[PDB]
């Protein structure tokens, strides 16, 4: 048998053989760090255990593994390996996927006193990888710290593919029913930029009500034409909220958070603040798009013309039980 048991805390973790040591480490899944013999190099592997019983999760699941092997891309995770311990369909239980090992994920990054080499450089590789994702034709509106896992190098890959509960990080345009764009995952891109300057979430709302609650709060109440652009009945539940003018970006990121020691810090401090300010915009059609991020002076010292500019690489409702066959045959290659 080509299969052999592990347990690692509440999980036990049946793989095949050829991954080696397991120890423990989101996701949507249980995960551990492995040695691949095969490969000779250390992986990943998450476990979803019956992925099929919850229709959401059962698609995005899938979608996750078709995709995750459709891109290729040195900014996204992609999978080594996936399989199941299991031979038959009626059996048919776990699936395991097998990634690359990284050295942690962004929320553990973002605590660290960050100089602005490194933030964005982050930044850039997310910038990056959002890029690709879209010229691909997907669009992600789903991006958070958690889902995003670095190298000790500071080398970044986005997780998932996010969207067809923390909702921190979600486009306003997204919370609210509107069509979007590309800049919709600009918004995303900017409460985590500048969650590494706070070292806080931006809008951490108890709920939905409380979410936009703390956004007006701090960029001020959105212009009528932006409103104009709402649904009837979404118009008055964000029309009759308490109207703000917001506060300037010096005052929601004061020169406090900054490193400004010398030039090169207070110059990158304020384009930092610019940035942020193009991004953290909560009009679509206000907010800059993910080329100009990428050429923004805070930004393009990173630009390689190269890994940037380069070639460019459904939807339905299922039963429980056509999942878990459609789920089955994909691991099944
Ligand atoms: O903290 C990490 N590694 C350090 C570590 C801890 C214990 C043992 C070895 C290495 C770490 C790795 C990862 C990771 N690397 N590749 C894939 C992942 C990953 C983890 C969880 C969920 C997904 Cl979808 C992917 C996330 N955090």
């Amino acid at each position: 048998n080509q299969f052999y048991s592990v347990e690692v805390g509440d999980s036990t973790f049946t793989v095949l053989k050829r991954y080696q040591n397991l120890k423990p480490i989101g996701a949507q899944g249980i995960v551990c760090a492995a040695y691949d013999a095969v490969l000779d190099r250390n992986v990943a592997i998450k476990k979803l255990s019956r992925p099929f019983q919850n229709q959401t999760h059962a698609k995005r699941a899938y979608r996750e593994l078709v995709l995750m092997k459709c891109v290729n891309h040195k900014n996204i995770i992609s999978l080594l390996n996936v399989f199941t311990p299991q031979k038959t369909l009626e059996e048919f239980q776990d699936v395991y996927l097998v990634m690359e090992l990284m050295d942690a994920n962004l929320c553990q990054v973002i605590q660290m006193e960050l100089d602005h080499e490194r933030m964005s450089y982050l930044l850039y590789q997310m910038l990056c990888g959002i890029k690709h994702l879209h010229s691909a034709g997907i669009i992600h509106r789903d991006l958070k710290p958690s889902n995003i896992v670095v190298k000790s190098d500071c080398t970044l890959k986005i997780l998932d593919f996010g969207l067809a509960v923390t909702r921190y990080y979600r486009a306003p345009e997204v919370i609210l029913g509107m069509g979007y764009k590309e800049n919709v995952d600009i918004w995303s891109v900017g409460c985590i930029m500048g969650e590494m300057v706070r070292h806080k979430i931006l809008f951490p709302g108890r709920d939905y009500i409380d979410q936009w609650n703390k956004v007006i709060e701090q960029l001020g109440t959105p212009c009528p034409e932006f409103m104009k652009k709402l649904q009837p009945t979404v118009r008055n539940y964000v029309e009759n909220r308490p109207k703000y003018a917001g506060l300037t970006f010096p005052k929601l990121f004061p020169d406090s958070l900054f490193p400004a020691d010398s030039e090169h810090n207070k110059l990158k401090a304020s384009q930092a603040r610019d940035l942020l300010s193009k991004m953290l915009v909560i009009d679509p059609a206000k907010r800059i798009s993910v080329d100009d991020a990428l050429q923004h002076p805070y930004i393009n010292v990173w630009y390689d013309p190269a890994e940037v500019e380069a070639p460019p690489p459904d939807e339905r409702e299922h039963t429980i039980e056509e999942w878990k066959e459609l789920i089955y045959k994909e691991v099944m290659n």
